[PDB]
């Protein structure tokens, strides 16, 4: 049970969700990574289409299905090479596979496959498809935005090679890279079809309102996550991950679960609202590829929480159990109370 959310966002769904889904299988089952039936189910909970879907409800099909194919291949990348593998030479594995992912992006013919490398060729191909409808800047905020996120896995790896839980301030502003929250959204500006200045996306407010949102996502995904997390946790004997904002705020203050899924709601809660309200301050200036962008990230928060919610990814972990993890939510229709920063320092500027 996930207390109130306040997130007084609309969201849609994408017209062409079926349309997504049958070609996302049909393009992932082209390579060659041998994935099984079971595999199959599991990128069907995942509901990638549903996901984007409701970041862009009004995208036309054929566009969306470049950021729709690289969900696909990216949480294939996550469940499979990201904390897998033997134990030895984890890291090294992760951080050699991760700079070939972002060479490819860069210069989609490289030839940077190894033996048994299945990740590349889709990873290729998504680039040669980005290529055609981006701008080279476009194309630069990809490969930075995988940057962000691979530092941060290999970061989240340490923590999980030594079952640690991390400090709130390091997990404050780590989660929104650990959660791929930018190299998911640098897609949408490539299927809106127009570059977003640099000059926007780099001033501080705008800076702001991107971290706002993607670490609210990433907060909400932890919230809707927790479930799997505690079911995992059960099987394998084990107390659950140090990775996510429940177990950390429960670690930091010596409190029980309902707790610190309260104060883990308080503060998604702030942050939406500060979203929100800066969004109103930059809204009147804001260019054309902002203000879609903008509009991205407003369909992101509550789509994210629908989509976290509803997906078969968090109620049915393996893919065997139907119903294994049940998480309901509320909406919470008032504001926070408490409109001022939290005394996070790593990321209080967000309220400047």
């Amino acid at each position: 049970e996930i207390p109130p959310r306040y997130c007084p966002l609309p969201t849609a769904r994408h017209p062409d969700e079926t349309v997504l889904a049958r070609r996302t299988a049909d393009w992932i089952d082209g390579f060659d990574l041998e994935l099984t039936p079971q595999q199959r189910a599991r990128m069907r909970g995942n509901d990638c289409p549903g996901f984007y879907g409701r970041i862009m409800p009004h995208s036309p099909t054929d566009r969306l299905q470049l950021a729709v194919d690289w969900c696909t291949v990216m949480f294939h990348f996550d469940d499979v090479h990201c904390d897998e593998g033997p134990a030895t030479g984890r890291a090294a594995r992760f951080a050699d596979l991760a700079t070939r992912i972002v060479r490819v992006l860069e210069a989609p013919d490289a030839r940077l496959e190894g033996p048994g490398d299945t990740m590349l060729a889709p990873v290729r191909d998504l680039a040669l498809r980005a290529r055609r409808w981006a701008t080279p800047a476009q194309m630069r905020r990809c490969a930075e935005a995988h940057r962000a996120w691979f530092l941060a896995v290999a970061w989240e790896l340490g923590h999980r090679a030594a079952r640690s839980t991390p400090a709130l301030n390091d997990y404050a502003h780590m989660r929104q890279h650990t959660a791929a929250g930018a190299a998911t959204l640098a897609w949408a500006e490539i299927v809106d079809g127009a570059e977003i200045p640099d000059r926007e996306l780099s001033s501080p407010e705008v800076r702001a309102l991107t971290e706002l949102a993607f670490t609210t996502a990433a907060f909400d995904d932890d919230l809707f996550s927790y479930g799997k997390e505690l079911w995992v946790a059960r099987a394998e004997g084990t107390a659950p991950s140090g990775l996510g904002l429940v177990e950390i705020l429960r670690r930091e203050n010596r409190c029980g679960r309902p707790e610190a899924l309260r104060a883990a709601v308080c503060l998604c809660n702030r942050l939406t609202h500060r979203f929100i309200a800066l969004r109103e301050r930059v809204l009147p200036d804001a260019s054309a590829p902002l203000r879609a962008y903008l509009d991205h990230l407003c369909h992101l928060l509550p789509g994210n929480l629908e989509w976290g919610l509803t997906a078969d990814r968090y109620r049915n972990p393996d893919g065997r159990t139907p119903g294994a993890v049940t998480t309901t939510a509320s909406r919470d229709t008032d504001p926070p109370a408490d409109t001022s920063p939290p005394a996070i320092p790593s990321i209080a500027w967000w309220w400047d």
